[PDB]
RNA sequence: GGUUUAGAACGUCGUGAGACAGUUCGGUCCCUAUCUGCCGUGGGCGCUGGAGAACUGAGGGGGGCUGCUCCUAGUACGAGA
């Protein structure tokens, strides 16, 4: 338990992947909130929650469509020291994601619980299996109005080649 | 202020006086309301002995517009926007 090891060992470093507008970027604004580096917090495209306060999507054709490239952040939560990275949807559109992953320990993938399991999930699983790379697992969106999130399971064992291990129920969606 | 008076000029027409549904500058707009109506306000009598109060409510009138924001929710819908 020297000062060395000490930092070392809590320190935790992952990624965020997603087909394109699952939610990466706003679980990762919300991510940075519960880190205390922002004080508030804001939406996408500056929108529906108004406040110029967006936002942490670097650049700037990002904030006039919908995200671009990979931000990265570190911050601290409970006992650790988290690094974040924050991975590009869209088939053309990285690349980048890909090398991104190499710079990841584990990772996270957010899936939209209206949409299932969609094209470039798929493909990022594949890439992930490349490093024997672990997924936690979030399925988004359940003020929207979902699938069954028991075929939601069934989608993601079956087109992902990996088990579920349900560790929260919804109860209701959408309006419910 | 416009435009159908009287002054004056331009262009135009006519020998001319004058003229143009061409133009230009100037140029007196009265009424103390009797009736109907309408807004208000009293007087009289009626209502069945006379009086002071409080009512019922037939019916009449006034009022009746709407923006934006927030919650639902950036939810339904939508590939997105
Ligand atoms: N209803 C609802 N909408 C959500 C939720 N999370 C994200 N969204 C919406 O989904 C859209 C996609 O946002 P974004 O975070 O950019 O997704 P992304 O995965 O970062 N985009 P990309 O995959 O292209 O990089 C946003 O407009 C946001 O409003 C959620 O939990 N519920
Ligand atoms: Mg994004």
């Amino acid at each position: 338990l020297s000062p060395y090891l000490q930092e070392v060992a809590k320190r935790r470093t992952f990624a965020i992947i997603s087909h394109p507008d699952a939610g990466k970027t706003t679980i990762t604004e919300k991510v940075l909130l519960f880190g205390q580096a922002i004080q508030t917090a804001g939406t996408v495209k500056g929108r529906g929650s108004n406040q110029h306060a967006k936002s942490d999507w670097m650049e700037m054709e990002k904030q006039r469509g919908i995200s671009i490239t990979t931000s990265v952040m570190q911050f601290p939560y409970h006992d650790c020291l988290v690094n974040l990275l924050d991975t590009p949807g869209h088939e053309d559109f990285s690349e980048d994601t890909y090398r991104t992953l190499t710079a990841v320990d584990c990772c996270l993938m957010v899936i939209d619980a209206a949409k299932g399991v969609e094209d470039r999930t798929r493909k990022l699983m594949e890439v992930t299996r490349l490093r024997d790379t672990p997924i936690l697992t979030f399925m988004n969106k359940l003020d929207r109005d979902i699938r069954d999130p028991m075929e939601l399971l069934d989608e993601v064992e079956n087109e992902l080649k990996i088990g579920c291990a349900p560790i929260t129920w919804p109860i209701g969606c959408g309006k419910l």
